[PDB]
């Protein structure tokens, strides 16, 4: 597996720590679009969505080339995939931007330029576990040890990208005061139309019902898994192991219930109630 | 090396084919012996300790004669090495306490018609099935268990010895409007020890002081008994019981079955209780 280490309070692949003033000082465009999770949140269901709004449509042109290629991952830098800031360099306008940086780590010319920016939250327990086999498969990411290991790694923010608690609360507070769209992975998949719909309207993007349609249908996912320009599936075996775990995995809410025992979860909802608005009544717990 | 299970009257048990039952049934009860009666797990070993303390008013010394299994005769027990519970029924001089896991209506009539006194104690069902599964583990006279997630249907669908839990605590508490029974629960036993020995020794007629309540609320505590070799099943044969697997003494907790139950199985295991509990109001008793 490879290294990860601390930059600036959080884990991160070791790459990253080593490139962090360049992320910081990154440059965006005012017409960028910024699609920001915590990790497994629905962060490639969004862009591929939110790339159908712009492109109006268009399912040719989203299968131009994989989701990684499509849309620069900020402060990702693993070999073998280059660095996501130095391919936003390179990217005209259009830009569709990804990043899983807590928001007080933001780059702060993405706030200066006022961009419009789309956070997903995912109720934490099914983000645990989505996470849990993410770092079983991917072997950038730091071995994630037993269920039980893992679940207290969760719940203490030893993860990359830090506490999931503080990461949602960081950004909710934000988006008072800032141009953020905040979803929740739930609602989308509840409702995918009305959330497209929402989307599109953030985005400033005018379609009728047969597009909109159009877009509920490829991106749900059944037919996402089978997107090979949307699955995951062209990453090196190096580095994702998709028999392990595929990364378009069940795509369903409530998977949480098949992993969690019940001491788990009463240990989960007490610690919750400790570090945690209004946030809250988003979920189900 | 694990001992051959049948089904006898309806019901799993760690016997042989060689049917034996209507000695079982036709046991002949005395009015003074008293019977201890647990669904398996349900709280045998602990009740029987306390029930004898009660019995011999706080003389723990007595106690400490010989194992638990020795000192009170398990009447359907016919296991190899471990010789009959009704033949040692039958060699225990008066006032004999007695052991018994069968369902109510399996129950030997004499042990009614004596108008013996019997505890029965029920366990919630979830803390139950953890305790079983474990006990299954270590015990060759027993069933291998499958797997965790085997063994919660197994469990579910009372296709275990000694048959449905479900039937089991209802049927006794039915049972407790018209016979002579002390109905207790293993939750209550460990929230307030004192307070339902009291009540077991009101049952039984003595009239212990604060002292000797007291003195058996601390020799019938989880870890003094744990480390009792009498009262731990220490002394049953290593080729029965295999305590490096699980020890007898497993943990004494309730609330175990959290760490056992995933959320999924919490949800199945509650609408199947709901589906076998319309029908009594022990529900309003449980505590999980
Ligand atoms: N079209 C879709 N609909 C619902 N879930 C999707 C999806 N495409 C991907 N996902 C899920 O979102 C998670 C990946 O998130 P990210 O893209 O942020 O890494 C995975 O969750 P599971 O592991 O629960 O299946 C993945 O299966
Ligand atoms: N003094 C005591 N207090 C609480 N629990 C006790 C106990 N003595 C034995 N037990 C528990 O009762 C269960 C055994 O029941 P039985 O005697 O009917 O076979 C075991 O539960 P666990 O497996 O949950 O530890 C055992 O640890
Ligand atoms: O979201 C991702 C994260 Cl967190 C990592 Cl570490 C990697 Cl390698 C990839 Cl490809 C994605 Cl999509
Ligand atoms: O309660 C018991 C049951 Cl059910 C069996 Cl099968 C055995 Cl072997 C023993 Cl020792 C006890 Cl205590
Ligand atoms: O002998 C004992 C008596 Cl009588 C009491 Cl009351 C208690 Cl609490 C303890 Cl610990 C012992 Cl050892």
């Amino acid at each position: 597996r490879l290294s990860v280490n601390y930059v600036k309070g959080i884990l991160q692949p070791t790459d990253t720590c080593d490139i962090w003033d360049k992320i910081w000082n990154f440059q965006a465009k005012p017409d960028d679009l910024l699609i920001s999770t915590y990790p497994k949140a629905g962060t490639t269901w969004t862009q591929e969505i939110v790339e159908l709004i712009q492109n109006e449509g268009d399912v040719e042109k989203s299968k131009r080339a994989p989701t990684h290629q499509r849309f620069p991952f900020l402060e990702m830098k693993i070999p073998s995939l280059g660095s996501g800031l130095e391919q936003a360099h390179a990217m005209p306008s259009p830009r569709i931007l990804k990043t899983h940086l807590p928001f007080h780590l933001l780059p702060p010319s993405l706030l200066e330029k006022n961009c419009k920016i789309i956070y997903v939250a995912r109720n934490p327990k099914d983000n645990m576990v989505s996470y849990y086999h993410f770092q079983r498969m991917n072997k950038a990411l730091p071995a994630p040890g037993t269920w039980e290991e893992y679940f207290e790694t969760f719940l203490a923010g030893k993860v990359c990208w830090g506490s999931w608690h503080e990461h949602v609360k960081g950004w909710w507070e934000a988006k008072d005061k800032h141009r953020i769209l905040y979803l929740f992975y739930e609602d989308m998949k509840k409702n995918p139309k009305h959330e497209i719909q929402k989307l599109a309207e953030f985005i400033g993007k005018k379609l009728d019902d047969k597009v909109l349609d159009k877009i509920v249908h490829y991106t749900s996912f059944d037919v996402m898994k089978q997107n090979p320009m949307a699955n995951y599936s062209s990453i090196p075996a190096e580095i994702m192991d998709h028999s392990i775990s595929p990364f378009m995995r069940k795509g369903a809410v409530g998977d949480w219930k098949k992993h969690f025992t019940v001491a788990q979860n009463e240990r989960f909802d007490e610690d919750y109630k400790k570090k945690m608005t209004r946030l809250t009544f988003h979920f189900q717990f």
